[PDB]
Protein backbone atom coordinates (compact mmCIF):
# COMPACT_ATOMS: atom_id res chain seq x y z
CA UNK A 1 0.00 0.00 0.00
CA UNK A 2 1.00 3.96 -0.17
CA UNK A 3 2.93 6.01 2.18
CA UNK A 4 2.17 9.52 2.56
CA UNK A 5 5.12 11.30 4.01
CA UNK A 6 4.58 14.51 6.84
CA UNK A 7 7.62 16.74 6.89
CA UNK A 8 8.01 16.73 10.81
CA UNK A 9 10.43 19.64 11.22
CA UNK A 10 8.10 22.07 12.54
CA UNK A 11 4.41 22.26 13.34
CA UNK A 12 1.73 19.89 14.36
CA UNK A 13 1.82 16.53 12.57
CA UNK A 14 -0.05 14.13 14.50
CA UNK A 15 -3.30 14.99 12.68
CA UNK A 16 -2.30 14.64 9.09
CA UNK A 17 -1.11 11.37 9.95
CA UNK A 18 -4.12 10.15 11.75
CA UNK A 19 -5.78 11.71 8.07
CA UNK A 20 -3.73 9.65 6.06
CA UNK A 21 -4.31 6.44 8.15
CA UNK A 22 -8.27 6.74 7.82
CA UNK A 23 -7.55 6.58 3.88
CA UNK A 24 -5.78 3.23 4.37
CA UNK A 25 -2.41 3.90 3.81
CA UNK A 26 0.57 4.17 5.53
CA UNK A 27 2.27 7.68 7.56
CA UNK A 28 5.79 8.41 8.04
CA UNK A 29 6.81 11.65 9.97
CA UNK A 30 9.36 12.67 7.50
CA UNK A 31 12.37 13.80 9.87
CA UNK A 32 15.19 13.33 7.67
CA UNK A 33 16.15 14.07 3.99
CA UNK A 34 16.95 10.03 3.51
CA UNK A 35 13.02 9.10 4.33
CA UNK A 36 11.71 10.94 1.05
CA UNK A 37 12.60 7.51 -0.39
CA UNK A 38 11.07 5.77 1.67
CA UNK A 39 7.45 7.72 0.84
CA UNK A 40 5.01 7.46 -2.14
CA UNK A 41 4.33 11.27 -1.19
CA UNK A 42 4.96 14.33 0.73
CA UNK A 43 2.62 16.91 3.07
CA UNK A 44 3.92 20.00 4.06
CA UNK A 45 2.37 20.59 7.32
CA UNK A 46 3.10 24.44 7.40
CA UNK A 47 2.45 26.07 10.70
CA UNK A 48 4.94 28.85 10.55
CA UNK A 49 6.40 29.75 7.54
CA UNK A 50 9.48 31.50 8.02
CA UNK A 51 10.60 29.17 10.87
CA UNK A 52 9.92 26.24 8.45
CA UNK A 53 12.26 27.77 6.26
CA UNK A 54 15.44 28.18 8.23
CA UNK A 55 14.64 24.70 9.71
CA UNK A 56 14.58 22.53 6.29
CA UNK A 57 18.44 24.83 5.67
CA UNK A 58 20.04 23.54 8.79
CA UNK A 59 18.69 19.85 7.68
CA UNK A 60 19.93 20.09 3.99
CA UNK A 61 16.30 19.39 3.07
CA UNK A 62 15.87 22.20 0.01
CA UNK A 63 18.10 19.84 -3.00
CA UNK A 64 16.70 16.54 -2.02
CA UNK A 65 13.10 18.34 -1.68
CA UNK A 66 13.53 19.41 -5.18
CA UNK A 67 14.65 15.81 -6.62
CA UNK A 68 11.52 14.49 -4.30
CA UNK A 69 9.74 16.38 -6.89
CA UNK A 70 11.76 15.77 -10.19
CA UNK A 71 10.42 12.16 -9.41
CA UNK A 72 7.22 12.83 -10.05
CA UNK A 73 5.99 11.93 -6.66
CA UNK A 74 3.67 14.03 -5.16
CA UNK A 75 3.30 16.85 -2.84
CA UNK A 76 0.24 18.33 -0.65
CA UNK A 77 1.11 22.00 0.72
CA UNK A 78 -1.61 22.99 3.30
CA UNK A 79 -1.09 26.45 5.46
CA UNK A 80 2.32 27.65 5.30
CA UNK A 81 3.09 24.30 3.94
CA UNK A 82 1.24 25.89 0.36
CA UNK A 83 3.58 29.38 0.93
CA UNK A 84 6.90 27.06 0.80
CA UNK A 85 5.84 24.67 -2.11
CA UNK A 86 4.55 28.02 -3.94
CA UNK A 87 5.94 31.21 -5.31
CA UNK A 88 5.86 34.58 -3.03
CA UNK A 89 4.68 38.26 -4.19
CA UNK A 90 6.88 40.53 -7.43
CA UNK A 91 9.68 40.82 -5.25
CA UNK A 92 9.45 39.33 -2.20
CA UNK A 93 11.96 38.52 0.09
CA UNK A 94 13.67 34.72 -0.94
CA UNK A 95 11.69 32.18 -2.30
CA UNK A 96 11.08 28.84 -1.73
CA UNK A 97 10.57 25.78 -4.16
CA UNK A 98 8.07 27.50 -6.28
CA UNK A 99 6.97 24.13 -7.60
CA UNK A 100 2.97 25.48 -7.58
CA UNK A 101 2.58 27.96 -9.91
CA UNK A 102 0.34 30.43 -7.60
CA UNK A 103 2.08 33.36 -5.99
CA UNK A 104 0.99 34.09 -2.16
CA UNK A 105 1.13 36.03 0.69
CA UNK A 106 1.61 35.39 4.16
CA UNK A 107 -1.36 36.63 6.96
CA UNK A 108 -1.64 39.87 7.45
CA UNK A 109 -4.63 39.81 10.42
CA UNK A 110 -3.34 40.00 14.27
CA UNK A 111 -3.22 37.18 16.54
CA UNK A 112 -7.36 37.84 17.60
CA UNK A 113 -8.81 37.69 14.39
CA UNK A 114 -6.96 35.57 12.07
CA UNK A 115 -9.25 32.16 12.54
CA UNK A 116 -12.66 31.45 11.61
CA UNK A 117 -13.93 28.59 9.64
CA UNK A 118 -16.45 28.55 6.07
CA UNK A 119 -18.31 25.72 4.38
CA UNK A 120 -16.52 25.43 1.10
CA UNK A 121 -17.43 23.65 -2.58
CA UNK A 122 -14.38 21.60 -3.24
CA UNK A 123 -14.12 19.95 -6.80
CA UNK A 124 -14.44 16.31 -6.63
CA UNK A 125 -16.78 16.71 -3.45
CA UNK A 126 -20.09 16.76 -3.37
CA UNK A 127 -21.02 17.32 -0.08
CA UNK A 128 -19.57 20.83 1.51
CA UNK A 129 -16.20 20.73 3.20
CA UNK A 130 -15.84 22.62 6.53
CA UNK A 131 -12.33 24.45 6.36
CA UNK A 132 -10.55 25.87 9.30
CA UNK A 133 -8.96 28.86 8.71
CA UNK A 134 -5.90 30.00 10.62
CA UNK A 135 -3.95 32.53 9.69
CA UNK A 136 -4.41 31.54 6.42
CA UNK A 137 -2.03 32.82 3.25
CA UNK A 138 -3.97 34.03 0.71
CA UNK A 139 -3.53 33.30 -3.13
CA UNK A 140 -3.21 36.10 -5.21
CA UNK A 141 -2.74 34.68 -8.50
CA UNK A 142 -2.36 31.23 -10.12
CA UNK A 143 -0.88 30.44 -13.51
CA UNK A 144 -2.98 29.51 -16.32
CA UNK A 145 -1.85 25.82 -15.94
CA UNK A 146 -3.26 25.22 -11.91
CA UNK A 147 -7.18 23.55 -11.32
CA UNK A 148 -8.65 25.25 -9.17
CA UNK A 149 -10.47 23.16 -6.87
CA UNK A 150 -12.06 25.31 -4.73
CA UNK A 151 -12.91 29.44 -4.00
CA UNK A 152 -14.17 31.46 -1.61
CA UNK A 153 -15.70 34.80 -1.70
CA UNK A 154 -13.48 34.45 -4.76
CA UNK A 155 -10.35 33.51 -3.41
CA UNK A 156 -8.62 30.89 -4.53
CA UNK A 157 -8.25 28.49 -1.35
CA UNK A 158 -7.64 24.92 -2.72
CA UNK A 159 -5.75 24.99 -6.21
CA UNK A 160 -4.13 21.92 -8.13
CA UNK A 161 -1.02 21.32 -10.46
CA UNK A 162 -0.41 17.84 -12.02
CA UNK A 163 1.45 16.63 -8.71
CA UNK A 164 1.29 19.20 -6.57
CA UNK A 165 -1.66 20.11 -4.32
CA UNK A 166 -2.16 23.27 -2.15
CA UNK A 167 -4.85 24.98 0.08
CA UNK A 168 -4.96 27.41 2.54
CA UNK A 169 -6.85 26.01 5.11
CA UNK A 170 -6.26 23.29 8.02
CA UNK A 171 -7.67 19.84 6.52
CA UNK A 172 -6.11 17.41 9.25
CA UNK A 173 -7.96 19.79 11.73
CA UNK A 174 -11.13 18.11 11.06
CA UNK A 175 -13.24 14.60 11.48
CA UNK A 176 -13.56 15.18 7.90
CA UNK A 177 -11.00 13.41 5.59
CA UNK A 178 -12.21 13.74 2.17
CA UNK A 179 -9.75 16.15 1.33
CA UNK A 180 -6.84 14.23 2.40
CA UNK A 181 -8.21 11.42 0.30
CA UNK A 182 -7.90 13.61 -2.41
CA UNK A 183 -4.10 14.03 -2.53
CA UNK A 184 -3.71 10.15 -1.33
CA UNK A 185 -6.14 9.50 -4.96
CA UNK A 186 -3.30 11.91 -6.31
CA UNK A 187 -0.55 9.29 -4.73
CA UNK A 188 -1.95 5.97 -5.86
CA UNK A 189 -2.68 7.74 -9.67
CA UNK A 190 1.27 8.28 -8.94
CA UNK A 191 1.99 4.52 -8.07
CA UNK A 192 0.15 3.50 -11.04
CA UNK A 193 2.44 5.30 -13.48
CA UNK A 194 5.70 5.65 -11.50
CA UNK A 195 8.20 2.53 -12.99
CA UNK A 196 9.67 0.91 -10.90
Amino acid sequence: MLTIGVLGLQGAVREHIHAIEACGAAGLVVKRPEQLNEVDGLILPGGESTTMRRLIDTYQFMEPLREFAAQGKPMFGTCAGLIILAKEIAGSDNPHLGLLNVVVERNSFGRQVDSFEADLTIKGLDEPFTGVFIRAPHILEAGENVEVLSEHNGRIVAAKQGQFLGCSFHPELTEDHRVTQLFVEMVEEYKQKALV
